[PDB]
């Protein structure tokens, strides 16, 4: 456990009275008033759309270590797309090249042609470099 | 951070005609040039050991297994793990349902809970709701 995920999923149990895998304003909202919190239901809403990524208006527990982590849901989500970039940049100077993209989509199960591979660096590289940076990739 | 500076200069020494590969022919110009007479053979062995893609020549990110001192298979399971890293968000080892849904959204694939539940289903193999490395592997 890293900054403690046990003690995030002691947390998000806690929270979760019914044990369905998900918190909701009536759930978030009974646990701030047992600390002599009164919010409303518009501020409860409000610290869940903070982090609803899938936009179903409640947390779950992967959206629940954002909350823990500070973060809200937008930068989260960038954490995990650059996540994503590093798998494929696999010399790390910030760019996707084709042999990259290659050579890593093979090993992923992903076999494509030469022709397949350099037809999806053209369409995402709109710095015009022949390359994939990572504001290019968020397409 | 140096290593790759130093793996690229060694890259371009080999693929002497600027290509993005190294051949049988390049590959043994080099190894003759230092010590020895390798066999085409020998050579088409070293490509071999890390020609992912098949087509019987190094690119460069072949070239950056060999000197990882890996093979392909190695090389391709620590990617492999990399991938599956991005999903498993809490890392205990398994993805879960809301993880995958979670992280494929954040990746720009929006999916209903019923399309997610169903890749679970068709991977989890053990039959625990949850997909483990192996299983990963094998949904890949
Ligand atoms: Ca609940
Ligand atoms: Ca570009
Ligand atoms: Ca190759
Ligand atoms: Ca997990
Ligand atoms: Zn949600
Ligand atoms: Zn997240
Ligand atoms: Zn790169
Ligand atoms: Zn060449
Ligand atoms: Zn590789
Ligand atoms: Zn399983």
């Amino acid at each position: 456990t890293e900054e403690q995920i046990a003690e995030f999923k002691e947390a998000f149990s806690l929270f979760d009275k019914d044990g369905d895998g998900t918190i909701t304003t009536k759930e978030l909202g009974t646990v701030m008033r047992s600390l002599g919190q009164n919010p409303t239901e518009a501020e409860l809403q409000d610290m869940i759309n903070e982090v609803d990524a899938d936009g179903n208006g409640t947390i779950d527990f992967p959206e629940f270590l954002t909350m823990m982590a500070r973060k809200m849901k937008d930068t989260d989500s960038e954490e995990e797309i650059r996540e994503a970039f590093r798998v494929f940049d696999k010399d790390g100077n910030g760019y996707i090249s084709a042999a990259e993209l290659r050579h890593v989509m093979t090993n992923l199960g992903e076999k494509l042609t030469d022709e397949e591979v350099d037809e999806m660096i053209r369409e995402a590289d709109i710095d015009g470099d022949g390359q994939v940076n990572y504001e290019e990739f968020v397409q």
